[PDB]
């Protein structure tokens, strides 16, 4: 059989590549870190810019309803015209 | 000194002690996956609500220049009935 020192040289072998592995893992949890962070950045900007396209839709809602109110205005104004023409 | 036997169990420790460790890590890895995917998720349907938010501005920035030009229309008529009115 194979003596206790030629098995603990083939267990060294299994102790690094754990380490090469383990490396690997640090750096991939490092990356994913960073990917979290960079993808919470993104996330807040949307909802930022959410909210002042919201107030952007708020705004025009109203002034739709503005110029509705000036529309009706200018509608009566016409009608109050065309009633002294009859008159003309 | 320590047996080769001996020294082979004092590494097998440190292989079993990185097994913790690595095993530590993959779980660690795992957890980071899905908080990434759960941020690229959230950050993909503020962009889908941002296409159907951008599509209700584009509707009434339309309505607003509707009504305006509509509105302008209306009070060059009603101009027109007022020189029509004059009497000098």
């Amino acid at each position: 059989g194979e003596s206790w020192q030629k098995r603990y040289d083939s267990l060294q072998k299994i102790v690094e590549k754990q380490q090469q592995k383990m490396d690997q893992l640090r750096s991939q949890v490092q990356s994913l870190e960073q990917e979290v962070a960079q993808e919470e950045g993104t996330s807040q900007a949307l909802r930022e810019e959410a909210q002042r396209r919201d107030s952007a839709l708020q705004q025009l809602r109203t002034a739709v309803k503005e110029l509705s109110v000036q529309n009706q205005d200018l509608i009566e104004k016409n009608l109050t015209l065309q009633e002294h023409l009859r008159q003309a």
